[PDB]
DNA sequence: ATTATGACGCT
DNA sequence: AGCGTCAT
């Protein structure tokens, strides 16, 4: 009753970039815009693999994780875009340079936190209380509120077949439900966060170029499925009330941080299928089975309740350069194995000096990982030395120490490396 | 041969 | 410190 707190302390969103990579060439080469676009890395194994499909190619069904001679077969007319090749390897520079144009945009609006290259979590609170004193009784209009969808709305009681329609109808709807006059009204402070968003959409495309889609609701894990629900170029509004109905039918695996093997064990171990099926456990049974800090969040989380804060942090904590070796292109020699440190240490120099320089601060430790030709997991191996000065030679020499006894027997190097990973990470002011 | 990255938890 | 998880 009066104690049970709801969750409707904070207005949250989350942005994400409208397949990036892809609207990143389209806005360099105007001749892919408005046409089946994907962006591929490398080229010569099966036309390379596609890692950014414009909405048009999605339609065709084509994926990311896809080789490119493959997708021709599903989309034959396909426009492809090649990531840029530096030290032989992937260079995607010009995609952290277009993101950056986003963050800082949406950093006039509000707190963010970059949760991607191409995706931030937004903290609106602040920026609605102050619209809020802006506008103190002035209804909002359907208008600023464009390319807003309300999830859930409209329902109940002939323009209903085109969606558009529906969208307005909706909006409509629920605007009208609205009580204009209460400041502390959640629904009104989430409507408020999605004039605000509207308008930093409106801003990131007027100066840059890129559309985007964005979820609107009171904290992070509902902001980021509202995002989902409608895209392209759209926004969606996911209010606290929404939540019984739209987590009744919604499989566990789309919440964020169970579409893995913990969705699985929940799955599993519960026999339910849909996130608003774990209403009926109680806190000490979900702990019991997913440990506290799990259960505690999950008992909360069905019930639309989540706390984890947008941090502000603009800029990434890491910065890495990796390659995989697959097949029968994995290092066996020891000359090969120091050439490619040497190439990745050479990446790793370019962008910290251009972040030393851009972000007043160092990195002080290098992580090296490496992934052995049989194994499966990601990382075979990981191990960390200092990084004390910005030099490609020194950094590759130092992760080839730090790797060698890993090698079994030589000039020769066994067994075969299948990844080689180095990053810069444990930033300190500078 | 579903990349090249990121963020973060457990012990 | 080093390994495991989740994400596009
Ligand atoms: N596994 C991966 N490999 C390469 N690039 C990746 C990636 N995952 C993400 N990216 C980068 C490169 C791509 O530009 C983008 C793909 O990740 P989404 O953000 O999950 N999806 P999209 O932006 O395509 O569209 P929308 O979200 O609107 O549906 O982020
Ligand atoms: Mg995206
Ligand atoms: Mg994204």
């Amino acid at each position: 009753g009066p104690h049970m707190a709801t969750g409707q302390d904070r207005v949250v969103a989350l942005v994400d970039m409208d397949c990036f990579f892809v609207q990143v060439e389209q806005r360099q080469n105007p001749h892919l815009r408005n046409k089946p676009c994907a962006v591929v890395q490398y080229k010569s194994w099966k036309g390379g693999g596609i890692i950014a499909v414009s909405y048009e190619a999605r339609a065709f069904g084509v994926t990311r994780s896809m080789w490119a001679d493959d997708a021709k077969k599903l989309c034959p007319d396909l426009l492809l875009a090649q990531v840029r090749e530096s030290r032989g390897k992937a260079n995607l520079t010009k995609y952290r340079e277009a993101s950056v144009e986003v963050m800082e945009i949406m950093s006039r609006f509000a707190v963010i936190e970059r949760a991607a290259i191409d995706e931030a979590y937004v903290d609106l609170t602040s920026a609605v209380q102050e619209r809020l004193q802006k506008l103190q009784g002035q209804p909002i209009s359907a208008d600023l509120l464009p390319s807003t969808y309300i999830e859930g709305l409209p329902q109940g009681p002939e323009e209903t077949v085109q969606k558009e329609g529906m969208r307005k109808q909706g909006l409509f709807q629920w605007l009208d439900s609205l009580q204009i006059d209460n400041l502390t009204s959640p629904d009104l402070q989430l409507t408020v966060g999605a004039v605000i968003v509207e308008e930093m959409r409106a801003a990131i495309e007027r100066e840059t170029g890129f559309q985007c889609s964005a979820g609107i609701s009171h904290n992070k894990v509902l902001a980021k499925l509202a995002c989902g629900l409608n895209k392209p170029n759209r926004q969606t509004l996911v209010s606290h009330g929404s939540v019984p109905q739209l987590f009744s039918q919604m499989p566990i695996r789309k919440i964020r941080s169970l579409g893995g093997k913990l969705g699985a064990s929940v799955i599993e171990i519960l026999g339910i299928e849909y996130m608003g099926e774990l209403t009926q456990f109680t806190e000490s049974q979900l702990q019991s089975h997913f440990g506290e800090k799990n259960g505690s969040w999950l008992y909360a989380m069905c019930r639309g309740i989540e706390h984890d804060p947008v941090k502000p942090r603009q800029l990434p904590k890491t910065i890495g350069c990796s390659k995989n070796f697959p097949g029968k292109t994995a290092l066996a020699t020891r000359e090969q194995v120091q050439w490619w440190l040497l190439q990745l240490a050479q990446e790793l120099e370019e962008r910290l000096t251009k972040d030393r320089n851009d972000n007043d601060r160092v990195a002080t430790q290098l992580v090296v990982s490496i992934r052995v030709q049989g194994d499966k997991r990601l990382s075979s191996l990981r191990r960390c030395c200092a990084l004390t000065r910005y030099d490609a030679h020194k950094m590759s020499h130092d992760a080839f120490t730090v790797i060698k006894n890993c090698n079994t027997s030589g000039t020769e190097w066994s067994p075969p490396l299948t990844m080689l990973f180095l990053c810069a990470t444990k930033f300190s002011a500078s």
